[PDB]
């Protein structure tokens, strides 16, 4: 549709290379095609040639035909070079279209906000570029391997047969052409109940005989040994007359194409006799009338599954192009401007009203306070919402009401890439890229050296750790690597965190780990970092027990800030330690 | 090898339909290469007879070439349908011989002991039953399909060449011939180098994206979207890279074929015109040269995968057959005596030694009596082997030494079908059948009316919980039906019991289950179904409190009987209720 144009006069034309490749694909699949329809133009040549009075005025090959004898060859043989080429140089010219699309698709799906990531499964995304590249990939390939390239040799043909023979020889052609598809299409729709109905039958046989063997105890336990037998028997007897459909259907479909295809060189072998008969043809046409029509008939291989196959694909295309048109809502702001990072960087929540779901708000009319410079925990029961506090002064979501400021001036008005740059974010679940230990450090900036990256596993007391590793700070980790605890994924997160080096930092939830002794380290190195550094941290944890140590505790209940204070005036609340 | 006998002559040829099947398979192959041949030879003949001095002699068309006008069109389609009609027998005649290959040996698989069932994995046996099924219809469908027909076909065009044209033209079509397989298959193999190299790099993106999108909220937390665009684009560039060679060597595979066929069909062409201007032969002969050599170029199209993948199935077929020589080792004994039954069923074992990992045995020298018509519980600790006096008694396995008698005959002398006919058994672990819940309970005695499964479910006690399900006795249970609780899988296991009705019962670990309640009343309703009816029950459970009750207790402790008791003076050791 204009899916069609979208992808079709975008990506193949973009610079000089590609615009060039893209014609020298087209002129080979012409090239191809006219070399084509030259072989059996030859052939009768050589027939013409050698049909003579041959004791009375030829002498040699290659004085009567021996030009035409090497013509025959080197247009056969032209003529599938020139389709494989063409098919080589397309397939590149296709690829590099589909890493184009790919690649933009997948940028633009890392700009898209958090709500819409959220919203999605985890491998859906990335099916649907999948699919859509092996849509678009699809599509490209079937229209100049077989579409384009099998309907230009039709017309060619009949185009050829108009002219010398006379437009029945067309006519005939081209019906011969439309009873072949219209046959194809039809009865290989049909086939494919077969196929899957005797894909279903075996699996069912697959199955009758998993289960009893599974069950086998039970089997001779109860002497159903020949019932097992019997039912085994059954469910492949139903396989195999189900294999029998599949297998007479397709006897059914060649043997119509090649009926369609014989009745065709039979009937204009007919009438090219009858013109022979009359003086209008010579031997030598037959030939060329049979073997053009012929020729036809051989690339129409792809016909079996290009009707359900290109619908499928335009549909995966349709999916992918409709992800490029899916829109960011947090919006930076026109005129954006980067600033306030060598001002005291202090944060100002204002009568802020957020809530996923809005109706159902979490933060009501929230209003705090971080100095510049200094040390701030807030404290609350384990899903009061404290958990949103990241997410609304990162901009991973917008406040509803109210106004998030950073040293007197509105996020939402601050440059995006500038506001993500100054926050640092120690998260409560460390994810794992599935990479070394090194990488997972050096993502924090991926410009740093190694000896940056060996200092910062050490300012967070790591490279004990990944020397006492096999292969060292090169060991595979993930979920398909070397399984590291709860408080070594924290330690590396605090790693990239320290190697990122940013002005304003959060720890939200790392407090979340099971051991007691592994987070008092943790809040025990997190505290040297932070501190003389005028590091502005924010601390988010469940137990102020572990952070009752904070220059500022503020405290939330339920969407408000209630109290300010020190570690004793506010350990007066419940949750004390007297249970730990 | 001796495999390819092995099935070609014992499974193909078995009854006279069958045979039937398989000659007219044969038949069509020989006749529709017979036709295929004299497609060209008709060609030659319209070229011949039309070759004439037009204005001289020739009147009409169907005088003077329509009857060969007519055959070759003829010849054409019967060419082809013969193929389609041979492929579609002869895939009847295998998959007949498939399916009786394959429920033998899954028979065999039944017949096959415990201790060869529990050294294999779950699914391995049944791929093994269906790869093998599989490589031996590869295998028969190639050889009928494709390298009889091509080498038979190969025989009759170099035959015709030689007949009429001479011993050069075959050894040209003969070295076609070998030259396009030598090619085929040596660049084939070369190919799947370069496909596998892309499929891996494909993978490789794929997983790069699927990586970069999981851990999301990472990538915009540390400002890294332009680093993942860009891993993600040097992953599809290493993609189209391979991609690249794998559309550049097809494009070698395909136009070197097609340069080796035009090759032959130049240099014949020049050696047909070398005899048409000497009188030996006339155009339409180059007419038949061209076309029995062209159509020799038809049914190549398997020469890519064969090699490889009758390699494979040839090695698919060699586990299946292997697994037909399994030997069993419990052997029943020659002229074994179905008997014992009416005798009062009393259980003796003598001197019994018997263990798994020969070396490391269970039971040392165990002896005990089990008296006719009574009810006896044996007890020891959870692990302590009494969980052997099943697979002993019922002879899934043997005794080393010992022996094990019921009413003073041997096991190992009775029939052993009459021997597991003898006992029932309510097992550890009730196995589902992926079935009705009627079905299970039909297990027990396949051939039972549905009134006596309903009768069965009472004395269990089970009907009311089945017409509480929604489709009643019709529900769908198992792995992928309705979960039931273990409670009622073990009123299950009774209930084919009772419908099995054997004299000797065995309960082997009911009350593995967890609820006290559930197996008491599950041991109280064993307990009115065993009353009255001399049924001469075992009960092998590890808690002695819920089978305080027996008429004889026989202690285990650690292959040794101790001690024969009542409730009471046998509570005198440990594991007391007290606790419970």
């Amino acid at each position: 549709a204009i899916i069609k144009q979208m992808s079709r006069y975008l990506w193949p034309k973009d610079s000089w290379s590609d615009k060039a490749r893209v014609l020298l694909a087209l002129s080979l699949l012409v090239g191809g095609k006219v070399l084509n329809v030259h072989v059996p133009f030859y052939f009768r040549e050589i027939i013409d040639r050698l049909n003579i009075d041959v004791a009375a005025v030829g002498g040699t090959v290659s004085a009567v035909a021996g030009a035409v004898i090497f013509a025959y060859g080197a247009s056969r043989i032209g003529a599938v070079v020139s389709q494989e080429l063409r098919n080589a140089v397309f397939s590149s010219v296709a690829q590099k279209a589909i890493r184009r699309v790919a690649t933009q698709t997948f940028g633009h799906l890392l700009n898209l906000d958090l709500s819409f990531h959220l919203s999605k499964q985890t491998g859906g995304l990335t099916r649907a570029i999948d699919r859509g590249t092996k849509g678009i990939s699809y599509l490209l390939t079937s229209m100049v391997f077989h579409i384009v390239p099998t309907a230009l040799e039709i017309g060619m043909v009949c185009g050829i047969l108009t002219y010398q023979f006379g437009w029945e020889f067309a006519a005939i052609t081209a019906a011969t052409m439309a009873a072949y598809t219209a046959f194809t299409i039809t009865t290989t729709a049909w086939r494919t109940k077969f196929r899957r109905q005797a894909n279903a039958a075996d699996n069912a046989a697959s199955t009758v005989a998993v289960d009893s063997l599974i069950n086998y105890e039970a089997v001779k336990y109860f002497n159903n040994e020949a019932y097992e037998i019997a039912r085994y028997d059954k469910a492949l007897q139903a396989y195999e007359r189900s294999s029998i459909k599949v297998a007479t259907s397709l006897a059914f479909l060649n043997s119509g194409q090649n009926i369609i295809f014989s009745s065709a060189l039979t009937l204009m072998m007919w009438l090219g006799a009858r013109g022979v008969l009359a003086g209008d043809l010579s031997v030598g046409d037959l030939v060329l009338i049979n073997q053009l029509v012929f020729q036809l008939s051989v690339p129409l291989n792809f016909l079996g599954s290009v009707y359900r196959e290109l619908r499928q694909s335009l549909l995966d295309m349709e999916t992918l192009f409709d992800l490029q048109k899916v829109n960011v809502t947090i919006r930076e702001a026109p005129n954006a401007k980067p600033l306030a990072l060598p001002k005291g960087g202090e944060i100002r929540f204002e009568n802020v009203t957020f809530g996923y779901y809005p109706d159902r708000p979490i933060l009501r009319n929230l209003s705090l306070t971080i100095p510049a410079g200094k040390k701030v925990a807030v404290v609350g029961p384990s899903g009061c919402g404290k958990s949103t506090l990241l997410r609304l002064l990162f901009r991973s979501y917008d406040p509803q009401q109210g106004k998030i400021f950073i040293d007197d001036q509105d996020i939402k008005s601050v440059t995006l890439e500038s506001l993500r740059k100054s926050i640092g974010v120690v998260p409560q679940d460390t994810p794992l890229f599935n990479d070394t230990v090194e990488l997972n450090i050096r993502y924090g900036n991926v410009n740093a050296t190694q000896e940056q990256v060996i200092a910062a596993a050490q300012k967070a007391h790591i490279h004990e750790k990944i020397i006492s590793w096999p292969h060292g700070y090169q060991t595979r980790v993930g979920e398909r690597g070397l399984m590291i605890s709860g408080g070594e994924k924290q330690r590396l997160a605090v790693s990239r965190l320290i190697l990122k080096d940013p002005p304003l930092l959060f720890f939200d939830q790392a407090t979340s780990a099971l051991d007691t002794h592994t987070e008092q380290a943790l809040m025990a190195n997190i505290n040297e970092v932070v501190k003389e550094k005028k590091r502005t941290a924010l601390f988010v944890a469940h137990r102020l027990r572990t952070i009752y140590d904070a220059d500022l505790i503020i405290v939330l209940k339920e969407g408000v800030v209630v109290e300010q204070g020190s570690h004793r005036e506010l350990m007066e609340r419940d949750g004390v330690y007297a249970e730990l």
